[PDB]
C-alpha cells in the first residue's frame, strides 16, 4: 500500500507474463536489418535493446511511462507549497507506471533520507582528492567504492535465487539514490566551499531539499529549479551512452554501484555531458561582446556569422524532435516566472526567437529547436552555482533516477548478458564478397 | 618508421582510406536481421559493431589480428630464457596488424617501464582503502582517479583536431598500460601482504616480469604463467562486456582511464569476469567430496547428478564459442608441462575427459566444451597466488591491451557516438504491429 518494494512485487509477475506473451507471438519477428553502414555508424538507428522506463515520442518529446514532461508537471506530487515535481514522484512513476500519491512520495523521501548515511572510507576518499580531479571522476570514483556496501554483490555467490535479484538490486537502488547528494554535496564543498560539512539530513525532507541544503544553498527557488531539473534530466531511453551503459554492465550482474559508475564514467564524455557547459561558455562570451540589451537585428547577424564560419549554435540541434524538447520548455516557463529580468536568461530567450528561423533558412537540419542544454547553464549560474566543472554532476544524480528504476526492471525480467557479434573491417569485406 | 606511434601514423590513413571505399560501395549490404528475440536476448547473434584488433571464431575462437594463439605462441617474442610469449608484442600486433620485432618488443617495454609513476593521490587513496572493498572495485576507483592525468581530457578542452584525438588517445593508453602493474600490484600488497610497499621498476625488464616483483614473487615459472595469462586473456572480439563497455565510454570521448575503469566495473560482474574463482571455488568443494581417487565412473555421476537437478558445470560454456576455447588449450599445455602432478590440475584434465560428452548426450549444451575459467584457477593457486578475490584484477590488467589497442583504432577511424534505439515492450509490440 505505501511499501514500493510490496506493490513492485505486486507488479512484476504481469509483466513478465505480458514479455513471455509477447515473445511467445513475436519472438522471430525482423524488427530490422543490419547495415554494414550501421555498424560502422555506432548501430545509428538499430532497434538494439528493450527498455521500459522512457520512450522518445517523436512529437511530443520524452515520455516517462507514457507520460509527457507536462502531463509529469501536472500529475506529480510537489513540495508543501511549491510548483515543480519532486523527483521522488518521479521515480515512483518509472518503477511502478503509475502516478504516486502525496502518501506515496511522502514515505519514498523518509525511505531515502533514512538510507543516506556515507561509509568513513567513502568520506575520506572523497576529503583527500585533489582539486584538479574532475567532479565526474570524483563522482565516479566514490561511487565504486560504496559498493562495499553492496548488498546484492555478497548474495550471488551464496546461490541467491535468479527469482530475487530484483529485490536486492532495489535495496542497492534505493541505498544509492538515497547517497547520491551526499556524495554530490561533498564533492561541491570540498571543491568549491574549502571542504566545510555538508550538515545533516533532514529525515522530513525531500530529496532535493536535503541536497540544496548539503550543497550549501538556502533558496527556495534553487531548491524548486533543483527539483524540476532532477526530475526532467532523470530519463532519455536505454540508448544514450548512459543509460546505455549501465543496462550493459548490469546485465553482466554488476551491481547498481558498479552499474552507475560505469554510467557516470560514459556520461563524462564530452559528446554526452559536457553540452550545459559549452552553450553556457558560448552565452557567456557573447553578452560580454554584443552588450546585454542587443537588438535582435544585431543579434541574428551575430548567428549568420557563426554559421557561415562552419561553427554551430550551442544547444540548437535536434534529433526527431519536430518541436522544441519540452525539457527546455518546462526551464523557459520556470525563468519566464522567476527571472524575468536577469539579462543572460533574457540572451537565451531572444536567441530561441531568432535561432530556430535562422537555422530553417540555411541548408542544415530539418529540426532547428533547442535541446535541454541551451537553457540549463543560465538557470544554475543565475542561482550562484558557477562551477561549470559541477554541472554534470546534477546531472547525473537525476540520471540515477532513471537508470536504477530500469535496472531493477532488467533484473526482474531477467534481461541476460549483453553480448552481441563484433566483426572487424576484413572480416566484413570478406563476410559481404560471400553470399 | 620505428617509435610505435610513428608505424601507426603511417597505417591509419590507408585504414581510412580502405573503410572510407568499403563503405561507398557496401555500406548498404544488409549483414544481419533484428528480431524481437534478440533485442530481449541481449543482442546475442546480432552484428553490432566494427572491433578490429580481434575476432572470434565460434568454432576456432580467438584470433588476433588474423593470428590465431598458437600462430602467437610461436610467431611472438619472449623473454631471454622463456617460453611465453611477452604481452608487449601482443599488444604490438593488436595495434599495427604486424607480428613485432625482438627490438620493438624490446623498445615497448622500455616505454611502459618509463611511464609507471603513480601521481601521491592514486597511492594514497589505495591505502586508504579498506580490506572489505572487493580488489576489482579498488582496480576501477583508482583507474578512474587517475583520469586527472589524462592529457586526452585536456587536449578536447583546449579544442585538439579529430584528426589528432587517436594520438593523445595513445598516449594515455600507453601511461595507461604502464601505471596498471603499479596499481594491480598496490592492490595485492595493501589486501594480502599487510601494506608492504611494491618496490621500483627496472626499466629493463619486461612488463610482465616488473609486475611479478611488484606482486611478491620471485619465481621464473611464475613469470612465465603471467606472460601467458596477459597475452591470451587481453582481447575477445567487442562483443564482451568488458571490451563493448570501454568501446562505448570511448565513443563518447570519455579518456582511456574512464573508458578502462568503465570496463573493470562489467569485468566485475559474475557473468563476466569472477567464472576463474567460481570455478575454483566449485573444483574445490568437489574435491573435499571425493578426493585425488574420484573415478572416471564417480566423476561422471556427480557431474549427471548436477546436470539433473538443473546445476550447471562452471567454465563450461561460452554465449559464442562451441568448441574447446583455445586459451583453455594453451593453459592445459602449460600445465601438462609444470604441475602435471598437481592434483586440482588432475580434476580439471579429468573433467576435460568427461564432462563434454555429459553436455553432448544429454542435448542443451550449445556449448559443451571449457572455456578459458575452467583452468586458469589451478594454475594460479599452484604459484601459490590463492586470494581468489584478487584473479579478476589480473584479467583486468591483460584485459587493458586489447580495449587500448582497440580504442586508439576507435579515434583513429572515427567511429561515431554508439547510440542504438532502445523500444519499451509496450512500443515494440505496437511497432511490430505497424
Ligand atoms: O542526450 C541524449 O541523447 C538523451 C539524454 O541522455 C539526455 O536526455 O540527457
Ligand atoms: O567473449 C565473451 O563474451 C567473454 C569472454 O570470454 C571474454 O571476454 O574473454
Amino acid at each position: 500500500s505505501t511499501n514500493l518494494k510490496d506493490i513492485l512485487a505486486d507488479l512484476i509477475p504481469k509483466e513478465q507474463a505480458r514479455i513471455k506473451t509477447f515473445r511467445q507471438q513475436h519472438g522471430k519477428t525482423v524488427v530490422g536489418q543490419i547495415t554494414v553502414d550501421m555498424m560502422y555508424g555506432g548501430m545509428r538507428g538499430m532497434k538494439g535493446l528493450v527498455y521500459e522506463t522512457s520512450v522518445l515520442d517523436p512529437d511530443e518529446g520524452i515520455r516517462f511511462r507514457g507520460f509527457s514532461i507536462p502531463e509529469c508537471q501536472k500529475l506529480l506530487p510537489k513540495a508543501k507549497g511549491g510548483e515543480e515535481p519532486l523527483p521522488e514522484g518521479l521515480f515512483w512513476l518509472l518503477v511502478t507506471g503509475h502516478i504516486p500519491t502525496e502518501e506515496q512520495v511522502s514515505w519514498l523521501s523518509k525511505e531515502w533520507a533514512k538510507r543516506a548515511a556515507l561509509p568513513s572510507h567513502v568520506v575520506t576518499m572523497l576529503d583527500n582528492f585533489p582539486t584538479n580531479l574532475h567532479p565526474m571522476s570524483q563522482l565516479s570514483a566514490a561511487v565504486t567504492a560504496l559498493n562495499s556496501e553492496s548488498n546484492f554483490a555478497r548474495a550471488y555467490a551464496q546461490g541467491i535465487s535468479r527469482t530475487k535479484y530484483w529485490e536486492l538490486i532495489y535495496e542497492d537502488s534505493m541505498d544509492l539514490i538515497a547517497k547520491l547528494p551526499c556524495v554530490a554535496a561533498k564533492i561541491y564543498r570540498n571543491l568549491y566551499r574549502e571542504g566545510s560539512g555538508i550538515g545533516a539530513i533532514d529525515s522530513n525532507l525531500d530529496w532535493s531539499h536535503n541536497f540544496t541544503n548539503m550543497l550549501g544553498y538556502t533558496d527556495h527557488q534553487f531548491t524548486e529549479l533543483t527539483r524540476l531539473y532532477l526530475t526532467i534530466h532523470s530519463d532519455h531511453e536505454g540508448g544514450n551512452v548512459s543509460a546505455h551503459t549501465s543496462h550493459l554492465v548490469g546485465s553482466a550482474l554488476s551491481d547498481p554501484y558498479l552499474s552507475f559508475a560505469a554510467a557516470m564514467n560514459g556520461l563524462a564524455g564530452p559528446l554526452h555531458g559536457l553540452a550545459n557547459q559549452e552553450v553556457l561558455v558560448w552565452l557567456t562570451q557573447l553578452q560580454k561582446e554584443v552588450g546585454k540589451d542587443v537588438s535582435d537585428e544585431k543579434l541574428r547577424d551575430y548567428i549568420w556569422n557563426t554559421l557561415n564560419s562552419g561553427r554551430v549554435v550551442p544547444g540548437y540541434g535536434h534529433a526527431v524532435l519536430r518541436k522544441t524538447d519540452p525539457r527546455y520548455t518546462c526551464q523557459r516557463e520556470f525563468a519566464l516566472k522567476h527571472l524575468p529580468n536577469d539579462p543572460m536568461f533574457k540572451l537565451v530567450a531572444q536567441l530561441y526567437k531568432i535561432v530556430p528561423n535562422v537555422l530553417l533558412e540555411q541548408g542544415k537540419a530539418k529540426n532547428p529547436w533547442p535541446n535541454v542544454d541551451a537553457h540549463s547553464g543560465v538557470l544554475l549560474q543565475y542561482y550562484g552555482m558557477t562551477e561549470m566543472n559541477y554541472y554534470t554532476v546534477l546531472f547525473g544524480v537525476s540520471r540515477a533516477l532513471g537508470v536504477l528504476a530500469q535496472l531493477i526492471w532488467s533484473r526482474a525480467l531477467g534481461f541476460p548478458l549483453e553480448r552481441p557479434k563484433s566483426m572487424s573491417t576484413e572480416g566484413l569485406m570478406k563476410f559481404v564478397d560471400s553470399k
